[PDB]
């Protein structure tokens, strides 16, 4: 008087939980919201082909809420749905190899994700949420759909929003292991004197104000609360890279003095991005398009550099 089939539910595709489903009911009445391979199967009953398949569900109990925090570092119950929604788009994007890197063919306002994807393939980063690191790896190999969909979900951005590459990175670094990154800087006032300031994690590897990492060790002008103009410089830096950002402006990029950079053209919040990377020569990745040049002069807003351990000589 009731027929049933075996299926496995999961919130991380890693702890599979055996269930038996009633072929006269929908996955919705039995499980709550259900996805099979991204497809919202909530309003559908079990077709017989489903035996043995794995389905994604929302974390209804407290075990799953833990199983899900461990995989994604989220408690937000909308996460699964926002992600599954982005994945419906990103599974259709193309992800070519350009210049030995995984890019994204232009689609639905995704210039800023491609510049972000390209940059992540060129700096040293371990992400803490296993969902991020698995998609990171798989994106290195060309299967970037899940990686991009997770970025959209972590950013509470959605396909078709135009993004900001610096902020996209800052959303992601919060779940990266930068716990041994250290930045010590010294700010010096003609009046007040000198104050050392020592910051760490995400704050140790990100700066907004100047693009030149060289300028940053020499000294950069910052206003002082006490009123005069002060000078801030870098005295120590342990971290494998550094992000230097500043609002778009014409800037020259010299082969071999940097890792890669975000070129942004247009106005606040409606411009386009392209990716500049320093290899044997300068390369410009625009989604599926690439160009080469000896030198580059143009509108740059982030420049990434390599570091291991720096110490100023300024006494
Ligand atoms: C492209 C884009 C999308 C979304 C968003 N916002 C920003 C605020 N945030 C709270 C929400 C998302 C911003 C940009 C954007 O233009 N960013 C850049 C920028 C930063 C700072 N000052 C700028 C000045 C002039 C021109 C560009 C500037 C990199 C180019
Ligand atoms: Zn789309
Ligand atoms: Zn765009
Ligand atoms: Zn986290
Ligand atoms: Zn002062």
């Amino acid at each position: 008087e009731v027929r049933t089939i075996k299926v496995f539910t999961t919130v991380d595709n890693i702890n599979l939980h055996t269930q038996v489903v009633d072929m006269s009911m929908t996955y919705g009445q039995q499980f709550g919201p259900t996805y099979l391979d991204g497809a919202d199967v909530t309003k559908i009953k079990p077709h017989n082909s489903h035996e043995g398949k794995t389905f994604y569900v929302l974390p209804n109990d407290d075990t799953l809420r833990v199983e899900a925090f461990e995989y994604y570092h989220t408690t937000d119950p909308s996460f699964l749905g926002r992600y599954m929604s982005a994945l419906n788009h990103t599974k259709k994007w193309k992800y070519p190899q350009v210049n030995g890197l995984t890019s994204i063919k232009w689609a639905d306002n995704n210039s800023y994700l491609a510049t972000a994807l390209l940059t992540l393939q060129q700096i040293e980063l371990k992400f803490n949420p296993p969902a991020l690191q698995d998609a990171y790896y798989r994106a290195r190999a060309g299967e970037a759909a899940n990686f991009c969909a997770l970025i959209l979900a972590y950013c509470n951005k959605t396909v078709g929003e135009l993004g900001d590459v610096r902020e996209t990175m800052s959303y992601l670094f919060q779940h990266a292991n930068l716990d041994s990154c250290k930045r010590v800087l010294n700010v010096v006032c003609k009046t007040c004197g000198q104050q050392q300031t020592t910051l760490k994690g995400v704050e140790a590897v990100m700066y907004m104000g100047t693009l030149s990492y060289e300028q940053f060790k020499k000294g950069v002008q910052i206003p002082c609360t006490c009123g005069k103009q002060a000078t801030k410089y870098l005295v120590q830096q342990e971290s494998p890279f550094v992000m230097m950002s500043a609002p778009p402006a014409q800037y020259e990029l010299k082969h071999g003095t940097f890792t890669c950079a975000s070129e942004y053209t247009g106005n606040y919040q409606c411009g386009h991005y392209k990716h500049i990377t320093s290899k044997e020569t300068l390369y410009c990745i625009d989604g599926a398009l690439l160009t080469k040049s000896s030198e580059y002069k143009g509108p740059i807003t982030d420049v990434f550099y390599k570091e291991n351990s720096y110490t100023t000589t300024i006494k």
